[PDB]
């Protein structure tokens, strides 16, 4: 799995408002803030 | 630095408050704390 550019994180919660792979501290943020997001199994 | 989730390898970046106990992201993500106020660490 790709890591984020902004916090080092796994990119596997899938941000269906915004159609990108996010990270868990990436919905965290203010950015993702309400954002419907999707686990992804790492695969 | 924190220890790693024995379930997921992940780092244990939040504190439960309901549980007692740190835990990973992807631990949150369950059902099992759905709904519980987690806090954030640093290191
Ligand atoms: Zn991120
Ligand atoms: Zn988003
Ligand atoms: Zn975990
Ligand atoms: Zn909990």
């Amino acid at each position: 799995v790709d890591h984020c550019a902004r916090h080092g994180e796994k990119l596997l919660l899938f941000c269906q408002e915004d159609s990108k792979v996010i990270c868990w501290l990436c919905e965290r943020s203010q950015e993702h803030r309400g954002h419907h997001t999707f686990l992804m199994e790492e695969v």
